[PDB]
């Protein structure tokens, strides 16, 4: 990230600190939790509203020392008042602006926000799980501020969980008790805390919505798949992702060795000796080195991250993912709660940054074999069958004689988001009670209000609605500002927070109390539907046929002779 964006960020970081102080009040308050009393503080927003803020609530034991790489344990109770007027540190990770490692192994906290601590009726509980490819992210308010949500009468909760190798290291040796998915197991324990305590904040434990975006969407879906969380929450919103996206799980059991070797491990490839080294290593040295773990073969085959969600190699008491996600859908309790899913209108437009450093990637569309789903393609991607599936992809996205960068980013919309969404719906249809699933397409483009991911994806002065462009209208961030109440940006904030709170409360996303939904008839998807219908969210709210349907079906055609793999 460029020196100018670095200094610009440094200055906004300084601005945000002074804004956070100014927006604090002296009105502290105390709530009960099952672990002891917590002191929160009331804060202000730039729209002159206010909310009670409880930050730094522990839902697990600090995962340090011997607890590193392991399943989370329940925190120790305390008798007194715990200071929750300040945020805790984020999971150890690389800062995308600075490129330096930041954060701490002590990161298993959650935040609880609400405009009213003593409501007259118990309120819908909204739980946000952040994305960041399972390697970055945080519940800090400079990125995920509840300022918009607290206009509505809900309780909003933002959790943290362990990222990267510290969250997702996986070893085969059953004696070592590092089956993997510690970071997902962090999410589970946070849920159990939310189930059992949200009532003390005015929240209704029988009306909980979990939602997330990117890796947060995949996490939300994982929380809907696992038996570990059955009945814990009641609605799910999958924003630009799910657990059968090709980036959302990986078999990383061999990669521990590689990471230890990068970090200075001298010795042989056996799990026990690898673990012992990794247990004593400095957390920052490990995270710094994660970028180098993937081989060139893996990157070629589109493996995006070294460590993430995995099929655990043996079953433990806290096991989250015992079979592949596609298999788990077939027995998922989550299949039978109201679900909303959606994507932006140009998801893949996100990859512009990466494309600029790697022009050569656009030549991959000449045959498109590297984008054939892994489970269908051969090792070298050279089999005649593979060139045949590749051809079906190329016909779908390459528009002229020679492939373009826009062909590429369009393909990525489908490779990373639409096609996995299509596979999940169809699969889900075969194994569900028949609860509704609603689709949205976020198609609202503005450069007047933005969020920090635009800095990362080099999205300055780029038209189109990229992956993460919609977070801007849900959460406050330190790049935001007060928007006029008549502006298109403000109206979209109302519409987005409105629909989500509408869905959270009733399990039905439609309301005529939302400006612009007067002629909206928003129907759920049926298994009989050959074509998906979605609410398209731009300046106007319009029900349409999903525009990406034709390409979606083309991708499906790759499974013609392999329908059991679909």
């Amino acid at each position: 990230v460029s020196l100018m964006e670095k200094l610009k960020w440094k200055i906004k970081c300084i601005e945000n600190k002074f804004l956070n102080y100014r927006l604090t009040t002296n009105e502290t308050v105390v709530a009960e939790t099952e672990y002891g009393k917590v002191k929160g503080v009331k804060r202000l927003t730039v729209y002159d509203d206010s909310y009670y803020s409880f930050e730094g609530i522990p839902y697990a034991q600090p995962p340090v020392g011997e607890l590193r790489f392991k399943a989370p344990q329940r925190p120790t109770p305390w008798d007194g008042v715990r200071d929750c007027c300040n945020h805790k540190d984020k999971s150890v990770q690389v800062d995308f602006i600075t490129g330096k490692v930041c954060g701490s192994e002590d990161c298993l906290y959650l935040s609880v926000y609400t405009n009213n601590l003593n409501p007259e009726t118990k309120r819908p509980v909204l739980v946000y799980i952040h994305g960041g490819g399972f390697i970055i992210g945080e519940n800090h308010r400079d990125m995920y501020g509840p300022d918009y949500f607290i206009k509505k009468d809900v309780v909003l909760i933002n959790i943290q969980y362990r990222l990267g190798a510290l969250g997702f290291l996986s070893l085969n040796s059953e004696d070592l008790n590092v089956p993997g998915n510690a970071g997902l197991k962090d999410q589970v324990m946070a849920l159990r805390w939310i189930k059992n305590n949200c009532a003390n904040f005015g929240g209704n434990p029988d009306n909980i919505t979990v939602f997330g975006e990117s890796a947060g969407a995949a996490s939300t879906h994982y929380m809907m798949l696992t038996e570990q969380t059955r009945g814990l929450f009641h609605r799910g919103i999958l924003m630009s992702g799910n657990a059968i996206c090709p980036w959302a799980n990986t078999q990383c059991q061999h990669r521990a060795f590689t990471l230890a070797k990068l970090a200075g491990y001298k010795g042989e490839d056996n799990d026990k000796d690898v673990l012992e080294f990794l247990m004593k290593a400095k957390p920052q040295d490990l995270i710094k080195l994660e970028e180098k773990v993937l081989t060139l073969e893996e990157r070629t085959n589109k493996v995006m991250f070294p460590f993430g969600p995995t099929v655990e190699p043996y079953q433990t008491a806290d096991c989250v993912l015992p079979k592949h996600p596609r298999e788990m859908v077939k027995t998922a309790w989550g299949n039978s709660i109201p679900t909303m899913m959606g994507n932006t209108s140009y998801e893949g437009l996100f990859f512009t940054s990466i494309l600029k450093q790697m022009p050569l990637l656009v030549k991959e569309l000449e045959t498109c074999v590297n984008f054939v789903p892994s489970e269908l393609a051969d090792a070298e991607r050279t089999a005649p069958e593979t060139l045949e599936m590749g051809a079906k992809i190329k016909k779908a996205h390459v528009t002229g004689e020679t492939p373009t960068a826009d062909n590429f980013m369009d393909l990525c919309s489908h490779f990373y988001f639409w096609f996995p969404m299509h596979r999940l719906l169809q699969l889900r249809f075969n194994h569900t009670s028949g609860t509704p699933v609603y689709l949205y397409r976020f198609d609202f483009d503005s450069e007047d209000l933005i969020n920090p991911y635009r800095i990362m994806r080099s999205g300055r002065g780029v038209k189109g609605v990229s992956h993460t462009d919609e977070l801007t209208y849900f959460f406050w961030n330190q790049l935001a500002k007060r928007m006029p109440k008549e502006s298109r940006e403000y109206k979209t904030i109302e519409r987005m927070t409105g629909i989500w709170t509408q869905f959270a409360t009733t399990g039905n996303p439609y309301s005529n109390e939302i400006e612009g939904m007067e002629n909206v008839s928003w129907d759920p998807i049926e298994k009989s539907d050959e074509v998906y219908k979605c609410l398209n969210i731009s300046d106007e709210l319009k029900m349409i046929d999903v525009p990406e349907m034709g390409k979606i079906k083309q991708w499906e055609s790759m499974f013609e002779k392999h329908r059991d793999l679909f």
